[PDB]
């Protein structure tokens, strides 16, 4: 339960970063 | 269990999903 409690707090920390990070561009790109 | 579980499989499922799409797009729009 621990192992997994710290997986999804750091994937969650960057499934938004990912999410952000790649509209981020889309926007500032075209 | 199986909130973290579902979303572990989920979010690291995100977690290239994004994370080999944002790649892409470096490579794509860049």
């Amino acid at each position: 339960l621990e192992a997994v409690r710290r997986k999804i707090r750091s994937l969650q920390e960057q499934n938004y970063h990912l999410e952000n990070e790649v509209a981020r561009l889309k926007k500032l790109v075209g």
